[PDB]
């Protein structure tokens, strides 16, 4: 018929989003000549202030709705004891990080910025560079982590030492506002954004539920649940499906129409599938990292148009580092989403000593490794532990380099054969404090090194977060080693309560990915893989 | 560690891109008051004309470099005979479609538009709506296909009848130019954009070579090779990796720095890996759809920075419908990339009879199917055929609706048991011509219907394009049916030379996805799966 323009996705409000005013500075309304409307001149320093403040706030603060979801776990009669134990560490973590000495997570993430500059906004300068200065500034000032590696070739890399580059996308809109979304996206949650190339034949109730049942297990516990799950069914391209997925997991689309109207847009939020997806998450068994009901806080499902030959599907999560802030600049100043500044009020009234039936088994790590293995071998998987002593810290790059050494005929470093290995990379150490945020790394990315290193007598006791592949279960059964699982997410509580001394041992060029040697007291862990073929997550 | 702004990706030239002028209309330079620089006013009709013209051209024309890669196949002593037979049909196809009666492919694709509106460009109107109108206008005027389905619910859908919505992304840049890239992205090549979530442990020559060998086979022949292959190693997010991959497969990044410089950007184009990837593709055995060397015309490899914990990898293809155009609007007018206006000069001087040594086997389809199955059963896979008679046409939505029928206790439609099945959806029929572009659709998306339908006596002889799953070998072996493969891509040659009558038989609500009944004469096809467990592609 006739031309009726309807956008692919309609414009969306954010009615539950409260903004705090940063300043009425930097902004002036001018009346240009020609046939032009009035314009909003914005000084570039306004962009620097907003991006630095926003990342300051998302690295230390959380949304009230998100904290409220963690607190609801304690009242739920169907939540497991481990669900509640995990949620409480994550609530204590928020209380600690609101003081702004320690960020919530050791991975202060990738800085993602999306701005929408209306045609009536004029900025006399370079937008990306002004936003990058704010990112640079705040990561320099706060006790954050430099996590970005730029390539010097295909295979050689260098940490930039500043957490740049930021990913900045500036879009052209209409009107007299500069709107923004800031995201501090952790790497492990970013690794769990998946694109599934599907077809029309999955687009029926029976097929889609069998599909989603299977695919939702792909996150595992590797992205620190409880999750904010998002699903995008359809899309006009793989890059559009994945962009919308990013937005949906940031809850950017909560106010989108929930029924097609063929008027304001072609894309809608499907409340019915969201409830079905939530139930599958509540029945998946993994719960909040160590068994239970709270795989997911909540779910977002967005249905887009598609080419007849296509049905791209996106699934992804926001992790327990749920870090995003809306912002905007208009003729009334610089505005930033208000996050929760009194997170202590979401802490439940209870003694943590009363949440868990059995007390932790205490393991002295400052023993000969055969002794430590002997003590661990007395306990079945699911056994909660409390660890005290020296630990060697190494993750992706240090493991990659040791594999090169082995392949060159060089021995595995001896410190790998004498201590447990904790996969982690610390954020910067605050003045006068024993440790920066120092939580655990995804254990599955190190699975290709386990059999290799244990065949050299190393990596016999591993401490990290997330479930692992069956090859690690077989390797530990083959050589008699252990995978100890930690709670992922509460890096500030660990830095404050458990990590007593931090030294850089080896591979110092790798920044945060260097080999560290740390002293811990009462570090919490569960036995996840034992020396007999048993895996926590294969049982239930 | 001083602040040194370096973009994620540098700005890129397009030095091999010649632009033709459409008009000096619609643009005026004005000098506004205040402290504002001179501005360029662009009438919204300029965006309508540019988008209308760009899509007119990409649907009918190709880049000269692309035609030359096809023509280079004929002088290559290592090109297979089928490589050349395929290349020749695609060269004839380009010659036909340059008349603008028939588009190169029946799938005129998803309309993708990316714009860069400079700070000094003002459009007194709605850019997105003006670009969609040009898309609307040209799909109405030319004999294109309406391919877009908007949801009425999660599972109910409707074709829009216009090929809207377009995917429009407008970025805010600086300066006095409005730059564009227009892409008509086929559904089948878009389905072969894959996101692989990898880690640092793949980032070594041996692992990355093992990884790429395995993953490059994922395209198969389902996206109508020879491909323009693109690979992106790294990226700051999944949506960025997939965005950059789209551009790289459009050859947008051809002028990118080929070595890191730590100044203009952090991303570079890796010529040494492009050379390794091309060799893997030349040795992969699938060739240009039916065995040979020309799986790939060429290769692009982009290396991006990454979070320490992440290595997203994108792989994708431009299909035989390699459809993109750069454009721009400035103070000197409306510009559009010049595509090849005389493709006939790229046809080799050779008789098509001289290319293949064994003649095609002629199969009369106007017989009882047991006769046709007996005739086809005389021949092994790879046997070239030439088919004449009646064929039923049905693909995705029509199969899904017949699967609904069977589960309800409704019989498989009788026409499915009486004729060969052609998976295809036609573009609009030109006035006074027997058929619109009417090439084949990807056969693998119908694999879930094969065993089901043959168990009801239907779909015994299938005609489509691309390799299929092992469950189709077993179903044809179980029930005694055949999958005959055709060359994908040259939909205009088929409409001109092979398709003699077209009728809509059933399911007319589904538009191009309705069930059709066509008469073909000398339609070429190869036996790809027979009634004995043999697969063309399981034997190289
Ligand atoms: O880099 C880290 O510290 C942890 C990352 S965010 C992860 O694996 O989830
Ligand atoms: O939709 C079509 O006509 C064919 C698509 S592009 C495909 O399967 O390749
Ligand atoms: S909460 Fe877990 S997944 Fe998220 S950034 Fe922190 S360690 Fe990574
Ligand atoms: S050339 Fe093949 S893959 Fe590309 S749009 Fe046409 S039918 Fe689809």
């Amino acid at each position: 018929a006739e031309f009726n323009f309807v956008p692919l996705v309609s414009k969306v409000s954010h009615k539950e989003t409260k903004y705090r005013l940063l300043t009425k500075d930097y902004v002036s309304v001018v009346q240009p000549g020609a046939g032009l409307p009035e314009m909003l001149r914005v000084d570039p320093a306004a962009l620097t202030l907003l991006s630095s403040t926003a990342f300051d706030d998302v690295e230390h603060l959380l949304r009230s709705s998100h904290l409220m979801s963690l607190r609801k776990i304690f009242d739920d009669p169907e939540a497991s004891d481990n669900d509640k134990f995990v949620a409480l560490q994550l609530l204590k973590n928020a209380n600690i990080s609101s003081a702004r000495l320690l960020p919530g997570c050791q991975d202060t993430g990738t800085a993602i910025i999306a701005g929408y500059r209306g045609d009536q906004v004029f900025v006399p300068g370079n937008d990306e560079e002004a936003l990058s200065r704010g990112v640079y500034d705040i990561f320099q000032k706060r006790n954050f982590r430099y996590s970005q590696n730029v390539p010097l070739s295909m295979y050689d890399e260098k940490n930039t030492g500043t957490n740049l580059p930021a990913q900045i996308d500036l879009y052209a809109s209409k009107g007299m506002e500069y709107s923004f979304m800031f995201v501090a996206k952790g790497g492990g949650s970013a690794n769990k954004s998946f694109l599934l190339q599907e077809t029309k034949s999955v687009l029926n109730p029976k097929s889609l539920r069998n599909f989603l049942k299977e695919k939702l297990a792909m996150f595992g516990t590797s992205a620190c649940p409880p999750y904010h799950v998002a699903v995008v069914i359809g899309g006009t391209s793989a890059e559009m499906t994945m962009k919308v997925l990013k937005y949906a997991s940031c809850h950017y689309y909560d106010d989108l129409i929930t029924k097609p109207d063929m008027k304001t847009g072609y894309t809608f939020r499907d409340l019915e599938l969201e409830e079905e997806v939530l139930k599958v998450c509540q029945n998946i068994g993994m719960g909040a990292q160590f068994g239970g009901k709270y795989y997911a806080h909540d779910v977002r499902v967005i249905r887009m148009p598609r080419h007849g030959a296509s049905c791209p599907i996106g699934i992804g999560v926001s992790c327990s580092a749920d870090r995003q802030a809306l912002g905007k600049i208009n003729k009334d100043g610089v505005w930033l989403e208000e996050l929760e500044m009194e997170p202590s009020q979401y802490l439940p009234d209870l003694k943590e000593d009363e949440l868990l039936k059995t007390p932790a088994v205490m393991v002295n790590l400052n023993r000969p490794m055969p002794e430590v293995l002997q003590e661990l071998s007395k306990h079945p998987v699911r056994t909660r532990l409390s660890l005290t002593g020296t630990i060697i810290v190494a993750r992706d790059s240090a493991h990659a380099r040791m594999r090169e050494m082995l392949e060159a005929g060089k021995p595995l470093p001896q410190y790998m054969k004498e201590h447990p290995v904790y996969y982690a990379g610390p954020a910067k150490q605050p003045d006068g404090l024993p440790s920066g945020s120092f939580g655990p790394t995804t254990a599955g990315r190190m699975d290709p090194f386990v059999d290799l290193f244990q065949s050299h007598g190393g990596s016999m006791v591993m401490l990290a977060k997330g479930n692992r592949s069956k090859q690690v279960t077989k390797a530990c059964h083959k050589y008699g080693g252990f995978y100890l699982g930690s709670i992922g997410g509460p890096a500030a509580v660990l830095a404050q309560n458990a990590i007593k001394k931090v030294e850089c041992l080896d591979m110092k060029d790798l920044g945060m990915e260097a080999v560290w040697r740390i002293e811990v007291e009462n570090f919490p862990a569960f036995i996840v893989v034992d020396d007999k073929g048993n895996d926590f997550f294969e049982q239930l």
